[PDB]
């Protein structure tokens, strides 16, 4: 309940041919959202291929998201919303207000780490890398 | 029923020179009808009051204009997402009410995001400003 949790994920950045390894921690959300946080570290501990340990991240997209443990068209034309107004032109459907927001990057190196990951993606949240990101190790800190 | 447009004056990334690019916008006034009627009464107002003479504060290249602190998101809908932009979108409601007309609209939102940067902050030192807005 008071840990971090960190990801260690296996990517070749954007115009080089060579593999790194990134470190990724975060902060939880242990007291507002319990269950949540509980199943994502249950998850994290568990064995390769049963947990997060060897799953990939499947959707990226420069600047924006990452989504891993797992029209289109329309989003990438212009979409214009209110909330302020907002015209977005990468897929925004998939944030629908429904989420459950159970923790936070922790530090300045890990959210580098994000960015260089998302800079893999496209607007669509086709990943473009040839090596799609690897979670090789998750655990707590 | 009619569309809507920004004329927008900006210079493109990497020239002096300044321009005036025009967006149309399809609003979606049948799904959303008081969000949409909100928009065009804004369009509608005098400067200082409405979207004339106002500016882009935030724009992401091939990603995002917002007009009128870092943070990674960890949230779940195992599936789970980091966002680091529009977080508030997560869990929090946004309303879309329109939609890019059309091609040509379409390449001057990609010019103008093209002024913008990774965190969102805005390259240019003059941000790209509504000069004119209005209905077809």
């Amino acid at each position: 309940s008071m840990s971090q949790v960190f990801f260690d994920v296996e990517y070749a950045p954007v115009g080089t041919a060579e593999t790194k390894v990134g470190r990724i921690v975060f902060n939880l959300f242990d007291k507002d959202v319990p269950k949540t946080a509980k199943n994502f570290r249950e998850l994290c501990k568990r064995p390769a291929g049963e947990g997060y340990r060897e799953s990939t991240f499947h959707r990226i997209i420069p600047n924006f998201m990452i989504q891993g443990g797992d029209s289109r068209k329309h989003d990438k034309k212009g979409i214009l919303s209110m909330a302020q107004f907002f015209i977005t032109t990468a897929v925004t459907s998939w944030l629908d207000g429904k989420h459950v927001v159970f923790g936070e990057v922790a530090d300045e190196k890990s959210y580098s780490v994000v960015k260089e990951i998302e800079a893999l993606g496209s607007s669509s949240g086709s990943v473009r890398s040839n090596t799609r990101p690897k979670i090789v190790n998750c655990g707590e800190l």
